[PDB]
């Protein structure tokens, strides 16, 4: 009964009240002198939902990647795809630009600090060029997977899935039927574990409401003022994203901006209330058909942009690392900028595009800006902003599907 109404309640709406009831909670017990029972009695749930998503991280990049590599066989490049490819990496790449400049004008974190442990964060000196170039390539394709390293599974999975391709389509039937055999095992186990996501997020407003709770009792009231700067930061770069980016390229090519805004409200409403780009594709798709474009160029563009072309995203890792940075109160060089550039616009691309996979990519970002998440500092600052992602998923989504219309649409003009 009870347990039964609480399965088929939307996942969004739920967390959005797990969230409400923490930070009430945690305010309360937090101004009575109650913060030493929360670190003893809720924190462990709080844990516990840290480490299912830790679990999932592995076999969905190993499985995936394989799957992934070996579906597309052709490599063929045509006249419009080019065209299309430059335009989604340069407004990735500007839009991580303009997250940083407003993650720099408005300080997210510069005034809470952390002493988890009683010690400072204490950088640590990068390793070589060369020695990191070096270490993508494994010496044990079994190591890798058992040891926890990801670029190394990700070099593997990527050659093993091109090497099924070629020896699918043989001349010997028995090597052929081998060739299927294991590519279904590799996909059946794909499939299995986007089950386990699904029954992980039904656990996700016990989850969300014990780190919010932990955060707040421990330090409150000061901490909503960085909490409100980092969510008001995101809205005012993307919204600057949508009017100084968009806005700008279509006045260029003559598109009347009043008439791409109405006629493209169906699809940033749906995104808003569904958060998921893979959800709401058939509204995009639905749309462009009124739009006079041609039918070839645009089931093409919509469908590769989807998961390619999420600018929203983008400009959220950059500045969640900032926060994060700040938090630590250490500094980041203006090499290390230059680097969360190219990291953050590669995240771009990883990110599956479900609600929620933004905040699991931006750990990679993390780790090669020199923050890994073993450090227990560190984890007490990805922990605090995982909780209030939901907050800020709905924001970047709207902008990721109005990057897809937009690029469609200029192509198509241009022919
Ligand atoms: N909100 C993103 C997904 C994500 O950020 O993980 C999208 O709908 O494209
Ligand atoms: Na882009
Ligand atoms: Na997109
Ligand atoms: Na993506």
């Amino acid at each position: 009964g009870l347990y039964r109404k609480y399965i088929e309640y939307p996942v969004l709406q739920k967390i959005l009240i797990g969230l409400i009831l923490g930070a009430i909670v945690g305010l309360i017990l937090g101004h009575y002198g109650y913060a030493h029972a929360v670190h003893t009695y809720v924190k462990p749930f709080g844990d516990l939902f840290v480490r299912l998503l830790k679990m999932l991280v592995m076999p969905i990049v190993f499985a995936s990647l394989v799957v992934g590599a070996a579906s597309i066989s052709p490599a063929r490049l045509g006249r419009v795809g080019v065209k299309i490819v430059v335009y989604y990496l340069l407004t990735s790449a500007f839009a991580v630009t303009l997250g940083i400049i407003m993650a720099r004008l408005f300080n997210p974190g510069a005034g809470i600090h952390l002493a988890v442990g009683g010690q400072q964060f204490q950088p640590h000196q990068a390793p070589p060029l060369v020695h990191i170039l070096l270490d993508i390539v494994p010496t044990n394709p079994f190591g890798a997977l058992a040891n926890g390293q990801v670029l190394p599974t990700i070099f593997f999975a990527i050659i093993l899935g091109i090497a099924i391709t070629y020896l699918m389509n043989s001349e010997n039937e028995k090597v052929r039927k081998s060739a299927e055999t294991l590519l279904d095992a590799i996909n059946g186990l794909a499939e299995a574990m986007y089950k386990i996501v699904n029954g992980v997020m039904q656990y996700a407003p016990i989850g969300v409401f014990a780190l919010i709770a932990h955060v707040m009792a421990h330090q409150g009231v000061h901490v909503v003022g960085e909490l409100a700067k980092v969510t008001a930061a995101v809205y005012v770069g993307l919204t600057l994203q949508i009017l100084l980016v968009y806005f700008v390229l279509l006045k260029i090519y003559g598109i009347d901006p009043i008439s791409f805004i109405k006629h493209a409200k169906d699809a940033m409403l749906t995104a808003f209330v569904t958060s998921s780009s893979s959800g709401t594709l058939p509204v995009t798709m639905r749309v462009a058909k009124e739009m006079g474009i041609s039918e070839g160029i645009y089931s093409f563009t919509l469908p590769l942009g989807a998961t390619i072309n999420m600018d929203g995203t983008a400009l959220y890792q950059g500045v969640a690392t900032f926060f994060i940075a700040n938090a630590l109160g250490s500094h980041l060089t203006v090499g290390q900028q230059l680097t969360i550039v190219l990291t953050a616009v590669l995240a771009s691309i990883g990110t599956a595009g479900v609600p929620g996979a933004g905040a699991i990519m931006l750990a990679m970002v993390l780790h090669s800006v020199g923050l890994p998440l073993t450090d227990p500092n560190v984890a007490a600052a990805y922990a605090c902003i995982l909780g209030i992602d939901a907050i800020l998923d709905r924001g970047r989504t709207m902008v990721n599907v109005t990057g897809d219309l937009t690029g469609t649409a200029i192509v198509a003009k241009t022919e």
